[PDB]
């Protein structure tokens, strides 16, 4: 669907200018699946998963079960099906954004698992994550699905063009 | 030295987690000290591309080892990595006079970190089993220890071949920790 592949998209970032992206969310949000769905190389476990591609680093841990310096973006992943864990996803998101080391990070939310029938819309997610009153930072929500692969490149294209803009 | 190592280390307040960094140039004997301590498994991880980090965890006390003063590469770095350090044990190979100025240089570049403000500093003048090992006062002079500031520090002669001085060192650290009340 999207007009360019992911590698063309990420191709656009200054071929060197190290990019650090934290992709965080509650367990079962679908973060390991997106890492895999990106088809960018393999995931290193260390608990923590990292995917390095050219200049760009992706680091993943689960929330709600220092490290934040020099972060260019936060990808926040939510399971759009999981109604009653979504208030906890909101809390953990708010915990992240009160971090001083993160004050200039872009925020991309993936409203995820949008292939499923129970899947809230972007406005239900923005309302639930109470994003719609975050006005001190550049953010968006994009509907996504690791089972399709849908939303993912759009979301990364968002990040790439916001990163170049600065 | 009187006590065994375990006895020495048991003296530490159990509900106080202790982070130690054991650092210095390659070939100082760092890895060998971790095995010579007979405290259990040495675990290797890679917290960043191009860094071999060895960790030995015993009760509340953790030892971290990586090599400094690579001729190639920037100084090994990763996020945090100096945060909540209780002590640094700086290990020198007491026979490597040739590299002793570089060992000073890397000691000095550790000591200018605030994350390492009030760390205890134990210097192990290591490999003393070897007849060509420099004196304790000779080491002090070559590491320019007289310019060291604002820290509880000492130099202890040590060897992994014989195990000598190690308990002395751990005991120094252990009691200095407690002196902090
Ligand atoms: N329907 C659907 N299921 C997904 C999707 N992504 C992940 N899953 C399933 O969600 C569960 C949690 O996924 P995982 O990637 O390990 O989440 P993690 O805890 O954030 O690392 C697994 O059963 C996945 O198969 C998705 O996009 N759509
Ligand atoms: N003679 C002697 N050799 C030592 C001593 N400690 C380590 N070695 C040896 O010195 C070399 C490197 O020691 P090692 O523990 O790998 O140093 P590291 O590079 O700081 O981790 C190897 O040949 C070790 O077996 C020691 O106390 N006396
Ligand atoms: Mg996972
Ligand atoms: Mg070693």
């Amino acid at each position: 669907a999207w007009l360019a592949s992911l590698k063309q998209t990420l191709g656009l970032l200054p071929a060197d200018r190290k990019i650090r992206v934290l992709m965080l969310g509650l367990d079962n949000a679908g973060k390991t699946s997106i890492l895999y769905r990106l088809h960018l190389g393999d995931v290193v476990t260390t608990n923590l998963e990292t995917l390095q591609y050219k200049n760009i680093s992706f680091e993943v841990w689960d929330l709600g079960g220092c490290y934040f310096s020099d972060t260019d973006a936060v990808i926040y992943v939510v399971d759009s099906t999981d109604r009653d864990r979504m208030g906890v996803a909101k809390h953990e998101l708010y915990a992240l954004l009160d971090e001083d080391e993160l004050r200039k990070s872009l925020l991309l939310i993936f409203a995820n698992k949008q292939d499923l029938p129970d899947a809230a819309s972007e406005a239900e997610i923005a309302e639930q994550l109470g994003v719609s009153s975050i006005m001190n930072r550049t953010w968006t929500i994009v509907k996504s699905s690791s089972k399709t692969g849908d939303g993912l490149v759009e979301g990364m294209d968002w990040l790439v063009e916001r990163l170049r803009e600065q």
